[PDB]
């Protein structure tokens, strides 16, 4: 749980899923990334490798990591690392043990739809910020 995103990981014996709930435009603006989210997901998929070894003991395969995906891969020194394809293009990686798609999200919302518009002073203070610079 962070100040901007709530990252969750549901791990079963066969399928592992990563979700990310944020109340904003999710992948920056359209399909980009902030560094902190990538480091947090990398830490989480690094810890679940050590904690859930037998679930991730699968055959090493070569696959193209697609949009909104992550994978757990083996390095040349038999060290397991994690790369998340938050880039726009698909990333080709080898020695992949597991591919996990990340599901990104977004009467409390019915009140939040109006109370944000109740405070119309972002544009007023933007005019003031343009005004002071003289």
């Amino acid at each position: 749980m962070t100040r901007s995103c709530y990252v969750e990981l549901i791990a079963s014996d066969q399928d592992v899923a990563v979700s990310l709930r944020t109340p904003f435009e999710i992948l920056n603006e359209r399909e980009y990334l902030f560094d902190t989210y990538r480091e947090s997901i990398e830490k989480l998929l690094a810890e679940i490798m050590f904690d859930k070894v037998n679930i991730i003991n699968q055959t090493t395969t070569d696959c193209f990591l697609r949009t909104r995906r992550s994978c757990i891969r083996m390095t040349t020194d038999n060290k397991m690392i994690v790369k998340v394809n938050a880039t726009s293009r698909q990333i080709r990686l080898e020695n992949v043990k597991l591919v996990v798609k990340i599901k990104y999200e977004n009467t409390i919302k019915t009140i939040k739809n109006r109370l944000m518009t109740s405070l119309t002073f972002i544009e007023a203070f933007g005019n003031l910020s343009q005004q002071i610079k003289e």
